[PDB]
């Protein structure tokens, strides 16, 4: 396929967009100017802007013979650019980056299962919707670094990583996962960023003894999670805005955590009776000094909010809300802390009484 050098850029790449965007990356002025095979060695590194190019003129590429480039870069492409081919002129590539567009998800991708980039070490595609599924790499034995964030990528759609053990970073942020494979051929990994999934649940990850950095921000943890027994490296365990009770006691000195929401259960009492309630989280943040304010708080939610008084009970553990002047029926009940009102956060934790 190597087109016979020297020639015009514009014979070279038989393409409006893709002559114009090479002519760029060789600093020539036209393209109608005549380039060499020692123009193209110069090349270390090559952009693409226009967004007439489409998939099938991108594989245009394979017509010249790039020995020297390392990284192609994205910034701009449009609809019918789907996908960077798999072309066998550019065996030194290590990075690969697609830029995140304006706007919320405007353009797809697909992710190959690259052969022909062995020394791949960083792929970026943020921003974009994935097409299909993330492939198990077989062809990428080098693979530092995986970004994909925000691409609507569900759990059916995530292997367990078979051959890529150098892995060290996998950002799959703001996507759609609700669950996160036991990784079972990625120890190396460092950092792993999952904030705003749909995760319930993690695995007690079995071999992940350098993961130093979870991220678990803005996912549907509900009342406990796995206590991990295996993260030794572990350093930070996000876990802001989730719905836990109770947080996981063996990794207590790595979590973040400034608020959280959750519902406690329904209880039943009799008319006069003051309400009491477990809240291990609470006495967990209390004690490891992770609170920016002391007070406990109590509330009742009808046409209007009323506060109760509240008393915290440190021998037991518990939390009184006094409910013993309501008069019979169903209530919603509140117990907040850890308020920070110039920040907007807080720990909220609810529940329905009835009072007989
Ligand atoms: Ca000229
Ligand atoms: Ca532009
Ligand atoms: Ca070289
Ligand atoms: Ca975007
Ligand atoms: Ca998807
Ligand atoms: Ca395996
Ligand atoms: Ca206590
Ligand atoms: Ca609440
Ligand atoms: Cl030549």
């Amino acid at each position: 396929d190597l087109y016979p050098l020297p020639a015009p850029i514009i014979d070279v790449f038989p393409d409006d967009g893709l002559a114009k965007d090479m002519a760029k990356n060789l600093n020539k002025d036209s393209v109608n100017d005549v380039i060499d095979q020692d123009d193209l060695d110069a090349l270390t590194g090559l952009g693409f802007e226009t967004s007439t190019i489409t998939n099938d003129s991108m594989q245009l590429l394979e017509r010249a013979m790039f020995n020297n480039v390392t990284d192609v870069s994205i910034m701009e492409f449009g609809a019918k650019l789907t996908e960077f081919p798999d072309i066998t002129t550019i065996p030194h590539l290590k990075t690969l980056f697609f830029a995140d567009p304006p706007g919320r998800l405007t353009r797809n991708l697909s992710l190959p299962n690259y052969q022909n980039y062995p020394e791949m070490d960083t792929i970026t595609m943020s921003g974009n919707n994935l097409i299909g599924s993330i492939p198990d790499f077989t062809g990428m034995p080098a693979l530092k670094q995986l970004y994909m964030s925000e691409m609507l990528i569900t759990s059916d759609e995530l292997p367990n990583f078979n051959n890529i053990p150098l892995l060290i970073t996998l950002d799959l942020s703001s996507n759609q996962l609700t669950t996160i494979p036991d990784f079972q051929n990625i120890p190396n990994l460092t950092f792993l960023d999952l904030n705003a999934n749909l995760l319930t649940n993690t695995p007690d990850f079995q071999n992940l003894p350098k993961l130093t950095d979870l991220n678990l921000r803005h996912n549907n943890l509900t009342g406990t999670m796995v206590n991990y027994t295996n993260l030794p490296s572990l350093e930070s365990l996000n876990l802001d805005y989730n719905f836990l009770t109770e947080l996981p006691s063996n990794v207590l000195d790595t979590i973040y955590v400034q608020s959280q929401n959750g519902e406690l259960p329904d209880q039943t009492i009799n008319q006069g009776d003051t309400c009491t309630i477990d809240l291990p989280i609470y006495f967990q943040m209390e004690e490891t000094n992770m609170l920016v304010s002391p007070e406990v708080t109590g509330e009742y939610i009808g046409i209007s909010v009323i506060q109760l008084p509240t008393t915290v009970n440190e021998e037991g553990n518990t939390i009184t809300v006094d409910t013993s002047a309501l008069s019979p029926g169903e209530y919603k009940l509140d117990v907040s802390y850890n308020h920070n009102y110039a920040t907007g956060g807080v720990c909220s934790y609810d529940w329905n009484v009835t009072i007989n």
